[PDB]
């Protein structure tokens, strides 16, 4: 899993707490 800021795609499910936001976890 990821951690917010680290990035993030769309929907992919990498954020380990919330989601995609503003194109990064």
């Amino acid at each position: 899993c990821k951690g917010k800021g680290a990035k993030c795609s769309r929907l992919m499910y990498d954020c380990c707490t919330g989601s995609c936001r503003s194109g990064k976890c």
